[PDB]
């Protein structure tokens, strides 16, 4: 998208790495309590940096599929295993004309990094399938999705227990259904966990509640603990909360468009929604279900009725916070000092450029980064996973006798003041508020993944802010997130005796 | 049992499917939202329902025993394994010499539909030995059931995550642990869940409180909602309550006993058991205690001093719950008009053939059918499958943190208080009342039995009375139970792209 | 094919086996060398005899595929494995709408015997597909092939080491080529063995030379190893030899076409065919090469332009041989008085009926029977079986060293001659004959199929005739086989102790 500043992909995100491995590189070897206190204790630290940084398995694949009309086509796919200090691996798999053995690893790195940042205990991983979806039938698509399920089974790239897909660019639920039931229908026929082998799965076949819209709603919960820090909007010149905020949206598929739905529900404007095909903008709001079904109905935003066909780049757009939510490399060295928002928070992998990075820092434009923004995806997969692996829906055991022991337990309140408060005090009920009422019985599979999300996302960025202040980052909240990444994973090489050698 | 009316058992269960299909039928086309809105949704719909209905895969076994006389014989062996929308399959062992490839089959989906009405996550399965098990010493007993679990490990029709046993007429408690022992003991030695091969076990070897009485006390609650239903009662011209009626109980088994326990237990009276070789009738009442005493001693029913034995079907003696809790198709077109009970709740599998079922409804009898009523055997062999794949008795890590919790919590209601109305109100004690002082600890495994149970059976009467109400369907509760298990089923069918193919 | 005499399929089998069984019980008796010699001995004869009869796995199978018009269909499959006392199992699979539990039974324990006949080691099993082939396109034939494959494979039910599939009625080297591949790709991935899983390849993908024809060529051995022996000839009143004989077939598929090849080679005469739509007669001699180029072009044998087309039944004919080579049970008691043929040679598994039995030996007609005749089919199966073991072609690492060994050893005589006869007797060139110049490199495949499958039917041949001698059999030759294969089956159930319990 941009002849300047291009990056290799892999590389680039190496780059973000070897900059937080600088800032923690003393606090290391500082905490290493080992008797060779001599400057290898140094070496050991960046020999085991290096092992972290390429990944330690990647497949590649090739397999031919019959079109419907009868030709023979040969198929193009990938998987990377970055890392095994947690298992399984768990990342997306994207179908997409720009999938690539870099690309591939570049996310399959991040999936590792990301998962560290929110306590999640999986590995990096990622697939990719070289194919436009758009230019093949449903029952095309099928054929490649399974024959790809089986090809990756039999080397050992998707199990319960190894590594565990989900959706990315151009797969959704319905992939993530086909993966599931021929792994389950052949090699998983005598596994207890078979289900477990992907998830982002439909509800009627294991998928937990809210996964589709989990990214999104995670967006807008790593915004609001930043947007509701008066420290940061300081520094920022900018009123804390919601209320008053204009943003634009740079892709309007399950990322882009579940952002904008919880962000329209607190308050914020939605001014400009970037596409494939075009921009639209309306400085007065649009509003997400209008455009949801426009899209649905007409298969493109161009058109909308109630906005106007915007020129121009969708990331220079006037406005507060700038989403982006489609692919990656989209902030370079050339665009970046034209952006006009002052914060940019990262739904999609990778879409700021380091070059890009630096103009932001010196112009105080706030990046939110996607290490820590687009983890909301993991996390409830992470729920999905452990639901599978429990064969039980929350609560269902439960429900009834924590019901009964709540109104018990509020009748011994009762009882204990009436027995002191005797004849005339009177009856003295104690009853649900109407909150409690809804609680009554305990949590459910819905109240799991919303409460245990806002838990992650909250305990992750003070644990990015604290970080940042320690070693005096600013805004470089990038920084921060890969320093508590390296710092959690190397503790894990460091006590593993890093490998059967 | 009746020439007249004596239909395939396996085709009765399609017919009652079929019945069911009929009124889904729109319903599954509408919600449907396909591309194709012609008929080829109504075909696709139908093609579906054609897969849903016969059984997968069916094993049938020949193998040598040698008797405790010397000499060899042939046992004859099935298991049926009917779906597997869901995994493992889930079904029980029937020793019987009526045991037949068509009976198995019939019983196995019974258990699909009967898994999908209590929101169960089990196919269904059934396995048969033809045998009669009061020929046989306890040791040929033993060597037909540890040589018939081989048989089955060997071919994929036994195991934690394919298919877990139960006992069903003729087996028990010993039998499964039989099974679990050679199970865990050869090709489970290596697995972590290989006491999870079969349920219905011994508690000292991974049983669960209850299971022997668990399909018993489900009848009790699934009558007992809709014996309280003032509606259906009205139609019957019954007063609604236990305190005040009389049941007649065919078959003294691990069914029949329990049911007499519990329904005896909340006041109402049995007049009538009736069992293989005879019945017994006494209008004053019958003991289940007593009668079961006098069972262990005597191996037989008649001879009860305390009832006269009773000659005449046991399914026409006068009363106003009749529960058939022994084999199957035992109303039939020709004793049907002569029932005299208003209340038929079905504790066994398939006793009502379709003809006798129209009969009953003409007649104003309620028929409480089997697909939901005797659901609470596989209800808790579910709960004991998963107190095998969690590997802890429930409450044993958190008894003495929830018992300090809930004291902290009582004591901060205190304090505040005496806070407030200082020594102006003296000392103001809150402490449980007796009800909360019993669940001070939290949930125990008996708990979680009997309200987990409570809770499934009330869940599950109240969507089919809302599903027979939409539908028009009055006292036909079984084309409503099957309509659920359809819905239900189908879903999972439709969005999985049903088979690899 | 006949109301009056229609056995079930099974039994009659089993009748055949009781019968033989009879014969031979004195015999294994008093090999027994066991000190009970009471009529213990008398007993476990009788109880090894009733575990050897059944079958000892049955699976049957339902499952989906999508037709090519789009509509989804319910396919039933079955495979037998009657015996394991050898490993692997072993017999065709049959695509037919006749196709059923009992008939799969019936042929997988006719493998079993047919096996024990031929000194091959492979217990018996049979698989079959309820389905029309021509109501099908060729891609759902491949469809159903493959999925059938992964449905046996995973409760297994075809593999190297348990159960290896072959072609029969309707199917054939295509159908074995899709069942090797999805096997070999699938669960045989890892399985040095893998594509030894079935037989009857296509010779690029591991089939052996010959085995189209194989069951066709044992069919002309086993009738030439009986023509050419006097005694047997005498009784039917006829002359030795083929050159002056004529013969009917009813069947023009694998083993009616390739009958009918070597028969025509060896100067018999064709002068009818029979097959599903009609008969076709020529008393002056039918030309195989002619009616299979017809067939070929036309999809039928009707019309052939050098015989008239015959009204009335092929097995009717007037003839000295009549091969039955389509289904079973196609001579009852009805037409078995009005055969005309004095020798029935049975290339398909169970033409004959008991009751026509008893006919054909009242009226000194001679049937050769299936479990000898047919048994080149599985012979050369064998074969191939071992060549996929071996992983080299015959011959390929020896035939230059043989070669070369061979003209040595003939210079050794021509030298030693030399030596002795000096030069008054001159230059004494010792060379091959042109039949020994064919063979100066050993055998190849060819060469160890053909020889390797005449040395086996004529081996068999003898044995069958010494024991009908011995037992003065006649020419009741069914039971003779009968009475071998059960004296090779029980004396492997006597000294492995029956089984393990
Ligand atoms: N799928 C998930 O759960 C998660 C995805 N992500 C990342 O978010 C990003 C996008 O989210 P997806 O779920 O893949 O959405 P999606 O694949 O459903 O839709 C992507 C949208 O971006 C549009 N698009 C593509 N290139 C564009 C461009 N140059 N300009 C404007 N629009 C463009 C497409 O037309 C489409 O509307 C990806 O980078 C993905 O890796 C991050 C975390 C979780
Ligand atoms: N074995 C499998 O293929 C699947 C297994 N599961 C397991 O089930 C556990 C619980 O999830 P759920 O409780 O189902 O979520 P849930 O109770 O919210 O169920 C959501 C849907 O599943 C349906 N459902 C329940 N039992 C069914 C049955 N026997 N047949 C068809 N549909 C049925 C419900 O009626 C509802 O429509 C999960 O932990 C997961 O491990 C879930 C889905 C598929
Ligand atoms: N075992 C379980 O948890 C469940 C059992 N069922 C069904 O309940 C029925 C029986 O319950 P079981 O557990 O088998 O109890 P059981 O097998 O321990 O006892 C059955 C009793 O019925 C008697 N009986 C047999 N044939 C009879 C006939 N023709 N008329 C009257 N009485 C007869 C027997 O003598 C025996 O006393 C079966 O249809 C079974 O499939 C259904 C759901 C759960
Ligand atoms: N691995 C196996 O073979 C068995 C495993 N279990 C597992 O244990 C889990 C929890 O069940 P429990 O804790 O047994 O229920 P529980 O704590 O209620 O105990 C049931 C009975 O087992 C006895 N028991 C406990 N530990 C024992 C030991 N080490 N040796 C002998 N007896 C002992 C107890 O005294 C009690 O009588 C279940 O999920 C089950 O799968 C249970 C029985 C056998
Ligand atoms: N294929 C093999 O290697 C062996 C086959 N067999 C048996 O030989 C018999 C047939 O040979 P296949 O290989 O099946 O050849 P095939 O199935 O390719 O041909 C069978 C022929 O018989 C004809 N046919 C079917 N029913 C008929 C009827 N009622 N009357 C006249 N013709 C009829 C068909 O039109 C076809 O021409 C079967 O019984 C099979 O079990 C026995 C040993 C080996
Ligand atoms: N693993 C597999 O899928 C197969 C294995 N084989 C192994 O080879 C053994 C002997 O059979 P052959 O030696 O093939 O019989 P063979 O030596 O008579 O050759 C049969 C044909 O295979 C061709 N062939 C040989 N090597 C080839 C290669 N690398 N790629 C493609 N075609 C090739 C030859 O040109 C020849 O036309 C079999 O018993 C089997 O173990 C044979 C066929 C398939
Ligand atoms: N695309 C899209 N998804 C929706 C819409 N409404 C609800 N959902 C999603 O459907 C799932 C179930 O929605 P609800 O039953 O309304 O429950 P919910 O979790 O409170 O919904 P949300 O708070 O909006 O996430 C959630 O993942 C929702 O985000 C919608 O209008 N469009
Ligand atoms: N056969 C038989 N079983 C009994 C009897 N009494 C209790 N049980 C069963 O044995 C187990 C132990 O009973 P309890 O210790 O009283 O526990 P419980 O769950 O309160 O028992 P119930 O309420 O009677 O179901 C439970 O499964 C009972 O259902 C009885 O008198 N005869
Ligand atoms: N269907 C058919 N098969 C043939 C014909 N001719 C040969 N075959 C078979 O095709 C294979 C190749 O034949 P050949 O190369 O001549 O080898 P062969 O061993 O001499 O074959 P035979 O003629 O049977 O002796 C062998 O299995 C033959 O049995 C034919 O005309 N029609
Ligand atoms: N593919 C998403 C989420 C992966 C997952 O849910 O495992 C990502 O890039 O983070
Ligand atoms: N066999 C019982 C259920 C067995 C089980 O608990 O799984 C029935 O017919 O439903
Ligand atoms: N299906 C053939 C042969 C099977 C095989 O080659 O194994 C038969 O009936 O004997």
């Amino acid at each position: 998208a941009d002849r300047e500043d291009d990056p290799n992909f892999f590389k680039m995100v190496e780059g973000f790495f070897d900059r937080g491995a600088s800032i923690v590189e003393d606090k290391l070897v500082e905490d290493l309590k080992t008797r060779e206190t001599e400057e290898q204790k140094r070496n050991r630290v960046r020999g085991i940096l290096r092992i972290i940084k390429p990944c330690n398995h990647v497949l590649s694949l090739s397999f031919p599929i019959r079109r419907d009309d009868g030709s023979w086509e040969v198929i193009e796919g990938y998987r990377a295993q970055h890392s095994q200090h947690r298992t399984p691996c768990k990342g997306g798999i994207r179908y997409s004309t720009d999938v690539s053995v870099d690309e591939v690893k570049a996310l399959a790195s991040l999936m590792t990094y990301k998962c560290a940042v929110v306590d999640v205990p999986f590995g990096g991983a990622k697939a990719g399938v070289k194919i436009n979806p758009k230019n093949y039938t449903d029952n095309e698509l099928e054929k490649i999705t399974r024959r790809f399920t089986m090809e990756l089974a039999k080397k050992g790239f998707i199990g319960p227990g190894v590594d565990v897909p989900a959706p990315d660019m151009s797969t959704g639920e319905r992939e993530m259904s086909w993966i599931a039931d021929t792994y389950a229908s052949t090699i998983g026929h005598y596994d207890i966990n078979a289900h477990a082998c992907v998830t982002g799965k439909p509800i009627s076949q294991g998928g937990i509640h809210g996964r589709i819209s989990a990214t999104g709603r995670g967006v807008f919960h790593g915004i609001e603990n930043f947007i509701n820090e008066a420290s940061y909007m300081s520094i920022l010149g900018m009123t804390p909360g919601f209320g008053d905020k204009t943003f634009a949206v740079q892709g309007f598929g399950n990322v882009g468009l579940h952002s904008m739905r919880y962000l329209h529900r607190f308050g914020a404007k939605c001014v400009a929604v970037g596409e494939s095909d075009g921009s639209i903008w309306n400085p007065d709001g649009i509003d997400p279900k209008e455009l949801e079904d426009f899209k649905l109905q007409h298969g493109t935003i161009l058109g909308f009725p109630k906005a106007k066909i915007y020129e121009g780049s969708i990331l220079e757009v006037d406005c507060d916070i700038l989403i982006p939510a489609a692919s990656e490399k989209q902030l370079t060295k050339s665009n970046a000092p034209r952006v006009k928002a002052k914060i940019i928070a990262e739904g999609a992998n990778g879409p700021t450029t380091p070059e890009a990075d630096k103009i932001f820092l010196e112009r105080n434009i706030m990046v939110i980064p996607d290490l820590y923004l687009n983890a909301g995806g993991v996390t409830v997969s992470y729920f999905e996973w452990l639901k599978n692996l429990n064969h039980v829906s929350y609560g269902r055991l439960t429900f009834k006798y924590e019901r009964d022991s709540n109104y018990h337990l509020l009748m011994s309140v009762q009882e204990s003041l009436e027995r002191k408060f005797g004849k005339h005090g009177g009856t003295i009920p104690i009853v649900p508020t109407a909150e409690f009422q809804d609680r009554i019985s305990g949590a459910s599979e819905k109240d799991i993944v919303h409460s245990g999300l806002a838990y992650t996302m909250e305990r992750s960025a003070r644990q990015i802010m604290r970080t940042a202040m320690k070693y005096n980052l600013g805004l470089d909240l990038r920084t921060a997130a890969y320093v508590n990444a390296i710092e959690k994973v190397f503790r894990v090489y460091n006590e593993a005796g890093v490998t059967f050698t």
